[PDB]
């Protein structure tokens, strides 16, 4: 499996960490990739897609990177399923459910409640961990 995230001050990497340290303790694979290195070619080979991105701007995906990642697979995943997840800071995850809202738009089926958690995953630790369970039960 595969996770993709964008992650500015390590808050949404580390709830990747977690999210993969539950799809691995299910007892199958997984690899987390930092959205600027992703081969899309690849990734689009995956039956399940677990993307992640903080809010940013003004409850956005980050625009530099993310956005211009999420435009250009738009049209080839029509039909696939797909995990969301991100950290936030002081809104109420409207990013997430304009990100989820998106996402049907383009055809895909979003397997789960996206996860989202305010600032570092601490007390969110197993939270993150029994959503990659859930992921990985699919
Ligand atoms: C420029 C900027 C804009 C932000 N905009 C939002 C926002 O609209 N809503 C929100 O809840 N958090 C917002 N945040 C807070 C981040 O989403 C939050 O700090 C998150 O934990 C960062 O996760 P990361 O380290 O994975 O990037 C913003 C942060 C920055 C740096």
């Amino acid at each position: 499996m595969k996770i993709v995230y964008w992650s500015g001050t390590g808050n949404t990497e580390k709830m990747a960490e977690l999210i993969a340290k539950g799809i691995i303790e299910s007892g199958k694979d997984v690899n987390t990739i930092n959205v600027s290195d992703v081969n899309i070619d690849e990734l689009l080979n995956e039956d399940i897609l677990i993307l992640g991105c903080s809010a940013m701007t003004d409850e956005v995906l980050e625009e530099s990177e993310f956005e211009p990642f999420i435009e250009e697979i738009s049209t080839k995943i029509s039909g696939k399923k797909v995990a969301l997840f991100g950290s936030y800071g002081w809104g109420d995850g409207k990013w997430m459910r304009d990100f989820e809202e998106r996402m049907n738009g383009y055809g895909c089926v979003v397997v789960e409640t996206p996860l989202i958690v305010q600032n570092e995953p601490d007390e969110a630790e197993q939270d993150c961990i029994e959503f990659g369970k859930k992921i990985a039960n699919i």
